[PDB]
């Protein structure tokens, strides 16, 4: 449990201190309200925003950077689909993605260790669950 909690706390700090700090990133902070953007959900089948990512982190959805990056990269993919690649929204989404990748890279050593520990704790719990299943 301790490694997963630490990993989640680190991901949350990247979201609030780096990604939400990107200038003009406010349109990405919360889910789109269709009352302001009427056809958003007709175009975007897999919506994503920074609040949803923080909610996912609170629930410990991410065990590795790969699953975290899958949701982060959706923010950029959704913007290119809805706004076009040339849009100022897309430029902001790219800057949110950039600061995320750059921050994760600066934490590479410690995040690799936490990911290995999360995986080790998971595998050990599953082996124990299988052995005790006949009790
Ligand atoms: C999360 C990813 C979506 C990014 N995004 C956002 C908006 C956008 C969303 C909202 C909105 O619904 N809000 C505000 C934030 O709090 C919740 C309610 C309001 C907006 C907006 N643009 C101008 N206003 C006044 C927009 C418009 C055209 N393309 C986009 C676009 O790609």
């Amino acid at each position: 449990d301790d490694d997963q909690v630490a990993f989640s706390f680190i991901l949350d700090n990247i979201v609030t201190q780096k990604m939400m700090a990107v200038p003009d990133s406010w349109p990405f902070h919360h889910p789109v309200n269709k009352k302001f953007v009427p056809d958003y959900y007709k175009v975007i089948v897999n919506p994503m925003d920074l609040e949803t990512i923080r909610k996912n982190i609170s629930k410990h959805k991410y065990q590795s950077r790969e699953s975290f990056l899958d949701d982060v990269n959706l923010i950029l993919a959704n913007s290119v689909k809805y706004n076009g690649p040339e849009s100022q929204y897309t430029k902001t989404a790219q800057e949110i993605v950039n600061v995320c990748y750059q921050t994760l890279t600066e934490y590479d050593e410690h995040l690799t260790q936490l990911e290995k520990d999360i995986c080790t704790a998971k595998e050990a719990a599953l082996e124990e669950a299988e052995l005790e299943s006949l009790d």
